[PDB]
């Protein structure tokens, strides 16, 4: 199972660890993607996601769009986890860089209520511009389900869990 998290809440759990090395190690039900509408996995968990599964997961990200079109911000979609988990949940977190709505990070999140546990990183952080400390507070007041936190960066991880409230 999953080992080395700090418990939050109830439900939320925290660790220092790159997603991709957890997923591996692991294998959990759902791994969650941090999606752009396109399931274009270019960089940030998303590419390095991508990168472990020797990109059949952009393949068949591809078949997905060409036949179904974008998701939406706030949306997601269950596809293959193929070598790193059974499901992959695609959740697209709002992109401060592209001057999407920072509320739809909440929406973002309750994507996860649908999952009985996941592996996942904090929506919109990262390249995404959110503040993660932000993006924590929305995980912990949305999430009901069991959410095992990957923060890859050990500084932010640190940084979140000093505080944490």
């Amino acid at each position: 199972s999953f080992s080395g998290y700090l418990k939050l809440t109830d439900n939320v759990y925290i660790k220092n660890a790159d997603i991709v090395e957890e997923a591996k190690k692991v294998k959990p039900t759902v791994v969650v993607n941090a999606a752009n509408v396109y399931l274009k996995h270019g960089g940030g968990v998303a590419g390095a996601l991508n990168k472990a599964t020797n990109n059949a997961m952009q393949v068949e990200s591809d078949d997905y769009i060409a036949t179904n079109g974008p998701l939406k911000v706030g949306g997601s979609c269950v596809l293959s986890g193929h070598n790193l988990a059974k499901h992959c949940l695609h959740v697209v977190g709002p992109n401060v860089n592209k001057g999407e709505d920072i509320q739809l990070l909440k929406s973002a999140y309750e994507n996860f209520n649908q999952h009985e546990v996941l592996l996942a990183p904090l929506l919109s952080a990262g390249i995404f511009g959110a503040d993660p400390i932000h993006s924590l507070r929305v995980c912990v007041d949305t999430v009901r389900t069991n959410v095992y936190l990957a923060v890859f960066d050990k500084n932010l991880y640190d940084k979140l869990v000093s505080s944490f409230l």
